[PDB]
Formats: structure tokens, sequence, C-alpha cells
């Protein structure tokens, strides 16, 4: 489902993808790549099955795709209904309904209602029956997040205020954390002693959100829904932590046992929860907390420190060409403006873990090229910024 | 001792100020200013005494000024030591009394060692005797506070990162509030009735920071050096909340007592020391604080709200030509440097508590050249800060 990379032949060794069946979908994904234009004259697709498999590969073979469905009380109706009536487009409940009347569920051929009833119940909505947005109704469009999560989201926030640790960003990082979901497979035995190995003042923190010590990799070492909840938080907030202190995938992954590709989905997942987390404080008039959050989205996105928030505004510099260039003396794109050209080509030659440096979006480039394009980079970032 | 005002004749009631004698000094200086130099021939004081004080003024007339002193364990020469030894500029304790063999106790004619020692036994400083400045020895020199106050300034800061309220700004306030001092005469009851008013948010943080209820213009209502200092900082530090929530004066003055002047007064006391706090946590490495004290010095400098920390940049916004001046629109200095000349006009003609508008070091401005001043400044400001 991915990019677009044709081989001559595509070979897909078992109809039985992941305990079942290949999705039809999926299969024609896979079948699309057989074959490249303007090279090979045919394209090859060769599903290998065996005995009774062979009955699901013929099915693969001779299947067609399935048809378009909807997915709209529920959450994508909830989320529909909120959107229309709190960006003022519709107001009246007969509105509602001819909105209803637009949607793929009116195509194909009471559920408004009772969203509209949901809407008003948790302080979504007010009903003056004209239904208007509240404070918290436009801090849940505003900041693009699920109305069914923006209730725990908003009480979470609301303890946080009440009690808050800043001698750490784990703090910081418990809210903007996601979920588990299944980024990872945590192992228990790792986490409790990750945790018997932690500063004076993060069990401050995991004590403040909700997790224990009875409970933390304890009883699960041995052999509850938001305790659970709470810990497998608790260790992604332990791992961003990490991601944001700079320290190299390797190590993280000996030391949480997750690998480096989960590791950077987690990392991408949690700075977009930053970011929503942020606007959502930002439009509820806490701005003692988004000041606070403004900046763990970059420092999520590019897994950096604070020092060099100002370094990764250029294209090219993620995290360790940045922290190369940073302990060289630049710590601003001002000091890369000018930074001498074949300076920062000597910089980014040193320091190694032609065109050896590689840069999402431009495949790889040569050292010279590589600085010089972050160079340039810096001074079209602060020439266009003022 | 203030600025220069001459008068042809000054009065000076009686010698008894404020129950005790007159001083030598404060009365020359009061005497200096009889006579307008160019426009008088001659300048007269005139001191009114009588019965026994007589002899108290005939002593003020034929007094002088007594001979000055060095004031240098003492408070004084501690943060002479810390000075010298955290600059780098004397390592050895031979230095050391080099040092003191500097100053105007070595003209006017064991300390030394006593505050080396205080320094050492504080953690200000270590030894290896060659003495350096540590990470504390060496933030109490960048953010200006005496060695004495930087203890308890230390151990409050670091109790808030433990347990902080961002629900409100008390909690950023009872940090950057200097203590009581004599700025007003606090009155219990009054604190009291405030104190039983207060959002159901304030309570705690006067509870997370050492306030009470049972000991909170109560006993004292009716009628312990720390506790006093908590409660006289408390009330300190509602003041400020009101200075900052852009409160008029007059109604912090009829609320708490405090004539404008005393409020004045704390506002700038209060901002100075903001900006005291910030540069010891900046210095300190404590990002997640100096991040929320960075904007209350300017907050309690022109006692505004947030909103109004781009617009009171203009040297002639001080805090109601500047909320005037954003409600109508205005909420940035950008929008100000090209802002209408004739509209910021009326909008400063409008709401009114010829050069009726008065501005600190201009005297009084005409409206006209008020806001033309006004947006020129921010033309100013925006034009040379990029
Ligand atoms: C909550 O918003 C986020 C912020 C940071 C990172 C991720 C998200 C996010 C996460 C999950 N799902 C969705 C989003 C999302 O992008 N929502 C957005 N809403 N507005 C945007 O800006 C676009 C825009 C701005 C101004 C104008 Cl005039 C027109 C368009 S982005
Ligand atoms: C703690 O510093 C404060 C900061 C804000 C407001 C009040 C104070 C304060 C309060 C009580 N007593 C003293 C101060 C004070 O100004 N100390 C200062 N130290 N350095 C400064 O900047 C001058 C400077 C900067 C860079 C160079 Cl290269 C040369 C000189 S100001």
């Amino acid at each position: 489902s991915g990019v677009n990379l044709p081989a001559r032949r595509v070979i897909i060794r078992t109809p039985i993808f992941g305990g079942r069946p290949l999705d039809i979908l999926t299969y024609k994904q896979m079948v699309g790549r057989a074959g490249r234009k303007g090279v090979d004259t045919v394209g090859e697709s060769i599903l290998i099955c065996k005995n009774s498999e062979k009955s699901k590969g013929i099915a693969l073979l001779q299947g067609s795709l399935k048809p378009v469905r909807s997915c709209l009380v529920t959450g994508s109706m909830i989320r529909a209904i909120l959107e229309i009536i709190v960006g003022g487009v519709a107001s009246t409940s007969q509105d509602m309904h001819t909105y209803a009347a637009c949607t793929f569920l009116a195509a194909s051929m009471g559920a408004i209602e009772a969203c509209v009833m949901w809407l008003l119940e948790n302080e979504f909505i007010q009903s003056t029956k004209v239904y208007h947005p509240t404070h918290l109704g436009s801090a849940t469009l505003s900041s693009s997040l699920s109305p069914a999560d923006t209730l725990d989201i908003f009480a979470d926030l609301q303890r946080a205020m009440k009690g808050f640790v800043l001698e750490n960003d784990l703090h910081i990082l418990y809210l903007v954390t996601p979920m588990f979901e299944d980024w990872t497979t945590i192992d228990w035995y790792r986490f409790f002693c990750l945790w018997e190995k932690l500063p004076t003042s993060m069990k401050r923190v995991a004590e403040l959100v909700g997790v224990e010590e009875g409970f933390l990799a304890r009883c699960v070492k041995g052999k509850q829904h938001r305790q659970m909840a709470i810990h497998k938080r608790f260790f992604t907030s332990l791992v961003l932590l990490d991601l944001i202190s700079e320290v190299p995938l390797r190590e993280i992954n000996q030391k949480y046992g997750c690998n480096r590709g989960q590791i950077q989905s987690l990392q991408q997942s949690a700075a977009v929860y930053a970011g929503m987390i942020t606007v959502f404080s930002n439009r509820l008039g806490w701005h003692n907390m988004e000041l606070l959050l403004s900046q763990f989205q970059k420092r999520l996105t590019f897994g950096i420190q604070r020092e060099l928030c100002d370094l990764v505004r250029v294209s090219l510099l993620n995290a360790q060409r940045a922290r190369v260039l940073y302990a060289s003396g630049f710590h601003t794109v001002a000091d890369l403006a000018r930074a001498n050209i074949v300076e920062v080509e000597v910089i980014l030659k040193n320091a190694v873990p032609m065109r050896t440096i590689w840069v999402t979006g431009r495949k790889g480039l040569t050292e010279r090229e590589a600085a010089a394009l972050i160079v340039e980079e810096a001074r079209m970032i602060l020439q266009q910024d003022l």
C-alpha cells in the first residue's frame, strides 16, 4: 500500500498472511506492482500455494474487491455532528438531518438525534433547540481530536494543571503520549528494571499520573483496563523520554526491547498527539500548559533536545547532522546562514556512525552538497521569516 | 533625595521627622533646594522649631555630615567573596585577602576566611585549597541575588518544581513575589475576607506554598516568623494577581487597603525579583520554570495581561493606552506599525478615565502627537529588531 515500487516478478510466498487469508485489496495491491512500465513487456505475479492452501489461492486469483462502506451512536457520526454544529454550518435539528441526507449513508440507500443527545449530555454543545458550540466543543473541533477521547484528555490535562512536575520532561510527555495501541510488545521484566533505575524525580511523575510499583511490571511480571493503559503509557512515555534526550536508537532498542521502526512510528504518533494537545489547550485558555507543550511537537518530530530546536528547522538537520553541527558552536539558524561552507563540509565529514549522507526526500547527498544545502536552507529560513 | 526641584523658600515644618530627629544629610538635601539658579538672588530655608525642639533645630543648623563607612561574617563580605571567586578573578585565599586589601576597609585603616567557610559549607563553592564556583554558586552570581536569600530561593523553587499549579498565575507569582518588607500595612480582616472569596483553584496554590486557614488572617485577626512571611507573601501575591489581571488601581486600593503608590512600588519590586528568579533558573538548567517565568517580569513591569505583552514594548503604551488600543483590533506591534495614524488618534481620544495624555519621560503629550509617537515607536521596534 506504500510507495510505487514495481518489480518484474512479484512472488507472494503464502496466501495466508498473519494467520488470516490475504485480503483481496491487499493481493491486488501487491500484484499491481508486477511489471515495470516502459521496460518489461509483461509482468508476472506468482502466488505460491499448496494442498488445501490451493483453495484460498484460487479464491484470491478469481476474487474481486468488496464494495465500499460508510462506517457511519458511533464515533464517526458524533465527530461529524460536532464538526457541523461547532463550525456554525448547521444549527437546527432539521438541518442536522439534512446534513445526514448528504452523507454516503443517504447515497447507499434517529442516529443524529442520539449524537446530539450525546453532545448535549457531555457539555460539548449547548441548547437554546438551536445548538451552539461551547468552549469544550469548540476546543475539540479545533485540536482535531475525537470527542470520545477529548473527554478523558480534558480530565487528564485538568488534573495535570493542579499538580505538575517541572523538574523533568516526563510530565509534559505523559500528556502528549498518545496511547499504547500496539506500537510494541512491552516486556514486563525490562520495564520493572528500568523503573527500579529511574531518577529520584521520575517516580514522582509516575505516581502523580497514576503509575504504581505494586502494579508496575510486577503482578504482570509473574503473569484494570485503566491501570494497564497508564503503565503502558508510562513505559511509552519513558521511551519518548530517551528520544527527546537524543539517546541513539540502538541504545533505546537495547534498553527497551523495541526495534527502531516501532520507535520511529511511536515518536511520529507522539508528535502528532502533542500538536493536538497544544491546540486543545490553546483554544481552552490554558496559557500555562500550552506554553509548556509548544515545543514538544518539534522535540518529538526530530527526537532532539531544546538546544537544537532552532537548528532542526533546516530540512537537512534531523537529529544527528544538527548535534554534530551544534557541538562545533553553531547553536542557531543565524550562525548557520553564514556558517563557513567548507567548514560545515568538514564537520559533516567527521562523526560517522560518495553520496553517503542520506536526506529524506533528497535520497543520498554528498557531504559537500549536503552542507551547502544546509547553509542555503538556513539562509532562506532566516531571510524569509522576517 | 529625588529629582532636582528647586524652590525659592524651603520651609521644613518640624525638625522631628517620623518620630526621630531629621537626618543631617536629609536636612542638607532639603535646604539645598532653596534658591533657583538664574532666577532668584538668594535662597531661604526656614526650619520651624519651638520650645525644646529649638535645640534639635539649632543642632541641625550647626551640624555637619557624618563620615562615610564601609558596611563590610556579613552579607556584604559574603557577596563580595562570591563575586570575586565565581567570576574567576581570584582563586587562592592569598588572593582573597589581597582583594580585601583593596576594599574601603583597607583604606579606612579573618573575615574572608569566615566568608570562604560559609560559602564552602553552603555548596556555593568547591575546594580543590583553590576555590571554584559550583552550579549554585554560578547561578547566584548570575541572577544577582544575595547568597543569603538564594538558599531559601533555591529551596522554594525546587519545592515548586515537584508540585506546580498551572491553572492560574498565582504559583508563578508566589515565586516572583520578593517579600513583604513594609510595602503596606496588611489588614487581617480584609485579607481573610478576600481569602474567603478566592477561586476554587487559588487555595490550592495557597496550601501548596504554605498558607493556611487556621492562620490566614485568623489568629492575627483576633490579635511563626516563616508562616508570617508566607501569608504576607500570599497577600502580596494576591495583589500582584490583580495587577497582572489589569484591575484598576483604585479597585485594588479599595479591596486591599493599600494605596496606589505602595502598589506601584510593589509591582516594580516584584518585576525586578521576577527577572532575578528567571535568570537564576536559566543558569541552573531549569527549562520548565524559566519558560514559565520569562514573561512575568514584563507582566509585572506594566501590570498587563499576556495579550498586551507585545503592545507594551512601545514606550508609550503602559497598561491603559495598550488595552484601549488592543480592544480596537491591534493586538501586535506589527498591526500598530501601519496602524492608521488618525485612527489611533481617535482611539486614544476615546476611553478617558490639550496635552492630556501623560507619558513617562515625555511629560504631557497631545492625543495626536501621542499616538503618532506610538505608531512611530512600533515601526522602529519591528524594523530594528530583525
Ligand atoms: C490538531 O491539529 C494538529 C496540529 C498539529 C499536528 C497534528 C494535528 C492533527 C492531528 C490529528 N489529526 C488532525 C490534525 C490536524 O492537523 N488538524 C489541523 N487543523 N488545522 C490545521 O492547520 C491547517 C490550517 C490552518 C489555518 C488555515 Cl486558515 C487553514 C488550514 S492542522
Ligand atoms: C538578576 O538580574 C536582573 C535581571 C532583570 C531585572 C533585574 C535584575 C537585578 C535585580 C537586582 N539586582 C540586580 C539585578 C541585575 O540587573 N543584574 C544584572 N546582571 N546582568 C545584567 O545585564 C547587563 C549585561 C548583560 C550582558 C553584558 Cl555582555 C553586559 C551587561 S542585569
